[PDB]
């Protein structure tokens, strides 16, 4: 009912540091979600390592909370299946890291 | 030049105020570009250089820093062609996390 064309070839941004994930008070890991019926097909989702957050001393402090920061994202989904380059839009949620948080 | 078709009827999916309770809270700044789809984009900005205490005072021995993501956005191509588009990859701060320096 409303349809458009898109060139998936790309240009822009170099990178670096980005071990925020390891020095955060609310650190995380990245889990690969691969779906071949989907553009992009590889997506990296963040997952908080602890319930609590990390001390100065480097011990977990459960009076606080690692929680994930999320984003609504649009992704491409094959429509109909078996059709290698026709697609519909699909909105989804993506954890991109965790932040630490006071519970009240 | 690999090219594909997209139906913009978007089904399906699928308050939480972490921005205010984070040790490394932040605000959102509007970026608007009319030659861009989406045109309005909200970018996060850490409120403090340091992070917030239990006591609720700023502790500069630590660091609010933004968490970013690579994002794709659409740009008409050729310009003034209302259906055909090219991809453009962008960085987006979506919130801040607190961090131990070196
Ligand atoms: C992202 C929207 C879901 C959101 N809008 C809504 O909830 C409803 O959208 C109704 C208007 N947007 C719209 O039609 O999107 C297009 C005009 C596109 C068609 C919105 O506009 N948010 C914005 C305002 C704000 O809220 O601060 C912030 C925003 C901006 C762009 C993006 N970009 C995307 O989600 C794109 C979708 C896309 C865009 C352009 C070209 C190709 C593709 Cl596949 N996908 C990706 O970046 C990704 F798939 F690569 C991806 C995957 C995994 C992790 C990270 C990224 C995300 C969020």
């Amino acid at each position: 009912p409303r349809t458009v064309m898109v060139n998936l070839n790309i240009h822009n941004r170099p990178k670096r540091s980005s071990d925020y994930y390891n020095r955060s008070t609310s650190p995380w890991n990245l889990h690969r979600n691969e779906d071949p019926e989907r553009y992009p097909s590889v997506i990296w989702e963040a997952k908080c390592r602890h319930l609590g957050c990390i001390n100065a001393d480097g011990n977990v402090d459960y009076h606080m909370n690692s929680v994930p920061i999320q984003q609504e994202i649009l992704v491409l989904r094959r429509e109909p299946p078996h059709c290698p380059n026709s697609f519909r839009l699909e909105k989804i949620l993506v954890s991109v890291g965790c932040t630490c948080v006071t519970p009240i």
